[PDB]
Protein backbone atom coordinates (compact mmCIF):
# COMPACT_ATOMS: atom_id res chain seq x y z
CA UNK A 1 0.00 0.00 0.00
CA UNK A 2 0.74 3.92 -0.52
CA UNK A 3 0.19 6.09 2.28
CA UNK A 4 -0.74 9.76 1.90
CA UNK A 5 3.09 10.36 3.39
CA UNK A 6 4.38 8.30 1.08
CA UNK A 7 2.50 9.79 -1.48
CA UNK A 8 4.00 13.49 -0.49
CA UNK A 9 7.58 11.88 0.06
CA UNK A 10 6.76 10.82 -3.82
CA UNK A 11 5.71 14.27 -4.80
CA UNK A 12 8.79 15.72 -3.10
CA UNK A 13 11.04 13.28 -4.94
CA UNK A 14 9.76 14.25 -8.18
CA UNK A 15 10.19 17.84 -7.42
CA UNK A 16 13.84 17.45 -6.42
CA UNK A 17 15.36 15.31 -9.39
CA UNK A 18 17.17 13.09 -6.96
CA UNK A 19 16.20 10.29 -5.19
CA UNK A 20 15.17 9.97 -1.59
CA UNK A 21 15.07 7.61 0.96
CA UNK A 22 13.22 7.77 4.15
CA UNK A 23 12.65 5.73 7.44
CA UNK A 24 10.79 7.15 10.85
CA UNK A 25 10.50 5.02 13.55
CA UNK A 26 7.66 5.96 16.03
CA UNK A 27 8.53 4.35 19.68
CA UNK A 28 5.47 5.44 21.09
CA UNK A 29 3.99 2.50 19.33
CA UNK A 30 7.26 1.03 17.29
CA UNK A 31 5.44 1.66 14.20
CA UNK A 32 7.76 2.79 10.72
CA UNK A 33 6.92 4.89 8.24
CA UNK A 34 9.19 4.22 5.26
CA UNK A 35 9.57 5.64 1.44
CA UNK A 36 12.35 3.54 -0.54
CA UNK A 37 13.39 1.81 3.04
CA UNK A 38 15.16 -1.04 1.38
CA UNK A 39 17.06 0.86 -1.20
CA UNK A 40 20.62 1.06 -0.64
CA UNK A 41 22.13 4.65 -0.49
CA UNK A 42 25.99 6.27 -0.05
CA UNK A 43 25.73 7.13 4.20
CA UNK A 44 28.86 9.51 3.61
CA UNK A 45 29.85 11.01 7.46
CA UNK A 46 26.53 9.11 8.43
CA UNK A 47 29.03 6.53 8.97
CA UNK A 48 30.97 8.13 11.89
CA UNK A 49 27.85 7.23 14.12
CA UNK A 50 28.27 3.51 13.88
CA UNK A 51 32.58 4.16 14.23
CA UNK A 52 32.18 5.96 17.55
CA UNK A 53 29.74 3.58 18.84
CA UNK A 54 32.07 0.66 18.04
CA UNK A 55 34.84 2.27 19.97
CA UNK A 56 32.41 2.98 22.65
CA UNK A 57 31.54 -0.38 23.26
CA UNK A 58 35.31 -1.04 23.43
CA UNK A 59 34.94 1.74 26.38
CA UNK A 60 32.90 -1.12 28.28
CA UNK A 61 35.54 -3.21 29.00
CA UNK A 62 38.25 -0.41 29.05
CA UNK A 63 37.73 2.33 31.84
CA UNK A 64 40.44 4.34 30.22
CA UNK A 65 40.26 4.26 26.35
CA UNK A 66 38.10 6.91 25.80
CA UNK A 67 41.26 8.92 27.55
CA UNK A 68 44.24 7.13 25.38
CA UNK A 69 46.07 9.59 23.35
CA UNK A 70 45.90 8.98 19.21
CA UNK A 71 49.03 10.75 17.37
CA UNK A 72 48.22 13.63 14.93
CA UNK A 73 51.01 13.27 11.81
CA UNK A 74 51.01 16.07 8.81
CA UNK A 75 50.20 13.22 6.69
CA UNK A 76 46.96 11.89 8.15
CA UNK A 77 45.42 15.45 7.65
CA UNK A 78 42.43 14.74 4.30
CA UNK A 79 40.16 17.10 2.76
CA UNK A 80 38.19 18.24 5.79
CA UNK A 81 39.87 18.15 9.15
CA UNK A 82 38.91 21.60 11.83
CA UNK A 83 39.48 19.73 14.58
CA UNK A 84 42.62 17.25 13.94
CA UNK A 85 44.48 20.01 12.22
CA UNK A 86 44.82 21.83 15.59
CA UNK A 87 46.43 18.82 17.16
CA UNK A 88 49.14 17.82 14.07
CA UNK A 89 52.46 16.80 16.03
CA UNK A 90 50.59 16.18 19.21
CA UNK A 91 47.70 13.92 20.37
CA UNK A 92 43.52 14.06 20.20
CA UNK A 93 42.06 11.30 22.78
CA UNK A 94 39.36 9.03 21.37
CA UNK A 95 36.63 10.51 23.43
CA UNK A 96 38.22 14.42 21.43
CA UNK A 97 38.28 12.36 17.93
CA UNK A 98 34.52 10.78 18.54
CA UNK A 99 33.17 14.19 19.22
CA UNK A 100 35.33 16.23 16.59
CA UNK A 101 34.12 13.52 13.92
CA UNK A 102 30.38 13.39 15.15
CA UNK A 103 29.89 17.03 15.98
CA UNK A 104 32.29 18.87 13.17
CA UNK A 105 32.03 16.14 10.75
CA UNK A 106 36.17 15.78 11.05
CA UNK A 107 37.24 13.03 8.83
CA UNK A 108 41.04 12.62 10.12
CA UNK A 109 39.15 12.01 13.69
CA UNK A 110 36.65 9.33 11.37
CA UNK A 111 39.91 7.71 9.97
CA UNK A 112 41.35 7.37 13.63
CA UNK A 113 38.47 5.92 14.93
CA UNK A 114 38.57 3.71 12.19
CA UNK A 115 42.02 2.38 12.60
CA UNK A 116 41.38 2.05 16.64
CA UNK A 117 38.36 -0.67 15.26
CA UNK A 118 41.36 -2.60 12.79
CA UNK A 119 39.83 -0.83 9.73
CA UNK A 120 36.44 -0.13 7.89
CA UNK A 121 35.70 -3.82 8.46
CA UNK A 122 35.83 -3.72 11.84
CA UNK A 123 32.98 -1.05 12.06
CA UNK A 124 30.84 -3.66 9.59
CA UNK A 125 31.79 -6.51 12.99
CA UNK A 126 30.48 -4.20 15.46
CA UNK A 127 27.10 -3.17 13.04
CA UNK A 128 26.68 -7.03 12.24
CA UNK A 129 27.65 -7.61 16.25
CA UNK A 130 24.07 -5.45 17.08
CA UNK A 131 22.04 -7.08 14.38
CA UNK A 132 22.94 -4.79 11.60
CA UNK A 133 23.34 -7.10 8.42
CA UNK A 134 22.73 -3.74 5.63
CA UNK A 135 25.44 -1.60 6.99
CA UNK A 136 28.74 -2.16 4.83
CA UNK A 137 32.00 0.46 5.62
CA UNK A 138 34.34 -0.59 3.09
CA UNK A 139 37.08 2.50 2.56
CA UNK A 140 38.66 5.34 5.14
CA UNK A 141 37.50 9.04 4.65
CA UNK A 142 37.02 10.79 2.19
CA UNK A 143 36.70 8.27 -0.58
CA UNK A 144 33.75 7.00 1.31
CA UNK A 145 32.22 9.66 0.41
CA UNK A 146 32.73 8.90 -3.40
CA UNK A 147 28.62 7.89 -3.50
CA UNK A 148 28.91 6.25 -7.00
CA UNK A 149 25.39 5.27 -8.07
CA UNK A 150 24.63 1.62 -7.93
CA UNK A 151 28.37 0.96 -5.85
CA UNK A 152 27.33 -1.32 -2.88
CA UNK A 153 30.59 0.43 -1.10
CA UNK A 154 30.04 2.53 2.13
CA UNK A 155 25.94 2.21 2.07
CA UNK A 156 23.22 1.09 3.99
CA UNK A 157 19.01 1.29 4.05
CA UNK A 158 17.12 3.71 5.29
CA UNK A 159 15.25 0.91 7.01
CA UNK A 160 18.33 -0.42 8.93
CA UNK A 161 20.27 2.73 9.70
CA UNK A 162 17.03 3.86 11.93
CA UNK A 163 16.70 0.46 13.68
CA UNK A 164 20.39 1.10 14.58
CA UNK A 165 20.49 4.45 15.55
CA UNK A 166 17.34 3.45 17.58
CA UNK A 167 19.56 0.22 19.37
CA UNK A 168 22.51 2.98 20.08
CA UNK A 169 20.44 6.20 21.43
CA UNK A 170 17.42 4.35 22.50
CA UNK A 171 17.44 0.48 22.77
CA UNK A 172 20.70 -1.41 24.61
CA UNK A 173 23.22 -1.98 21.86
CA UNK A 174 25.69 0.16 24.62
CA UNK A 175 25.95 0.35 28.13
CA UNK A 176 23.80 2.72 30.00
CA UNK A 177 26.74 5.52 30.38
CA UNK A 178 28.16 4.69 26.78
CA UNK A 179 24.83 5.57 25.13
CA UNK A 180 23.99 8.25 27.28
CA UNK A 181 27.53 9.49 25.93
CA UNK A 182 26.22 9.05 22.54
CA UNK A 183 23.38 10.81 22.84
CA UNK A 184 25.14 13.74 24.36
CA UNK A 185 27.24 13.91 21.02
CA UNK A 186 24.60 13.66 19.06
CA UNK A 187 22.54 16.33 20.91
CA UNK A 188 25.90 18.56 20.43
CA UNK A 189 26.01 18.54 16.31
CA UNK A 190 27.27 21.64 15.09
CA UNK A 191 26.22 20.76 11.69
CA UNK A 192 22.68 20.00 11.58
CA UNK A 193 20.08 22.93 11.67
CA UNK A 194 19.59 23.10 8.20
CA UNK A 195 18.66 19.53 7.70
CA UNK A 196 16.80 17.18 9.69
CA UNK A 197 15.98 20.38 12.27
CA UNK A 198 15.13 22.57 9.56
CA UNK A 199 11.97 20.33 9.20
CA UNK A 200 10.28 20.12 12.51
CA UNK A 201 9.09 22.51 15.11
CA UNK A 202 11.33 24.24 16.72
CA UNK A 203 9.97 23.00 20.21
CA UNK A 204 11.49 19.30 19.45
CA UNK A 205 14.84 18.49 20.48
CA UNK A 206 17.11 16.48 17.80
CA UNK A 207 20.49 14.99 17.94
CA UNK A 208 21.72 14.13 14.24
CA UNK A 209 24.58 13.31 11.92
CA UNK A 210 24.66 15.01 8.63
CA UNK A 211 26.67 13.98 5.66
CA UNK A 212 27.41 15.04 2.52
CA UNK A 213 29.49 13.64 -0.81
CA UNK A 214 29.72 13.35 -4.40
CA UNK A 215 26.71 12.91 -6.37
CA UNK A 216 25.24 16.00 -4.38
CA UNK A 217 24.58 13.34 -1.77
CA UNK A 218 23.06 14.96 1.24
CA UNK A 219 22.16 12.44 4.45
CA UNK A 220 20.82 13.38 7.50
CA UNK A 221 20.37 10.89 10.62
CA UNK A 222 18.46 11.52 13.72
CA UNK A 223 16.68 10.80 17.05
CA UNK A 224 14.00 13.25 17.58
CA UNK A 225 12.48 14.26 21.40
CA UNK A 226 8.79 15.60 20.26
CA UNK A 227 6.99 17.95 23.24
CA UNK A 228 4.60 16.15 24.68
CA UNK A 229 5.30 12.72 22.54
CA UNK A 230 7.84 9.26 22.74
CA UNK A 231 11.19 9.83 20.38
CA UNK A 232 11.08 9.40 16.80
CA UNK A 233 13.95 8.20 15.13
CA UNK A 234 14.75 9.40 11.61
CA UNK A 235 16.63 8.58 8.55
CA UNK A 236 16.48 10.41 5.27
CA UNK A 237 18.86 9.63 2.52
CA UNK A 238 19.20 11.96 -0.71
CA UNK A 239 21.63 11.28 -3.65
CA UNK A 240 21.27 13.18 -7.58
CA UNK A 241 22.22 11.40 -11.01
CA UNK A 242 25.22 14.20 -11.65
CA UNK A 243 28.49 13.96 -9.73
CA UNK A 244 28.63 17.68 -9.09
CA UNK A 245 25.20 18.03 -8.22
CA UNK A 246 24.56 20.62 -5.86
CA UNK A 247 23.62 19.69 -1.26
CA UNK A 248 20.23 19.75 -0.64
CA UNK A 249 19.80 19.62 2.88
CA UNK A 250 15.88 21.92 2.17
CA UNK A 251 14.76 18.12 0.62
CA UNK A 252 15.79 16.25 3.94
CA UNK A 253 13.63 19.24 5.74
CA UNK A 254 10.84 18.48 3.81
CA UNK A 255 10.71 15.39 3.74
CA UNK A 256 10.96 15.69 7.14
CA UNK A 257 8.74 18.08 7.92
CA UNK A 258 6.15 15.75 6.06
CA UNK A 259 6.73 13.09 7.99
CA UNK A 260 6.26 15.57 11.08
CA UNK A 261 2.71 16.72 9.86
CA UNK A 262 2.03 12.85 9.05
CA UNK A 263 1.80 11.95 13.30
K1 LIG B 1 28.79 17.34 -2.86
Amino acid sequence: QTSAVQQKLAALEKSSGGRLGVALIDTADNTQVLYRGDERFPMCSTSKVMAAAAVLKQSETQKQLLNQPVEIKPADLVNYNPIAEKHVNGTMTLAELSAAALQYSDNTAMNKLIAQLGGPGGVTAFARAIGDETFRLDRTAPTLNTAIPGDPRDTTTPRAMAQTLRQLTLGHALGETQRAQLVTWLKGNTTGAASIRAGLPTSWTVGDKTGSGDYGTTNDIAVIWPQGRAPLVLVTYFTQPQQNAESRRDVLASAARIIAEGL
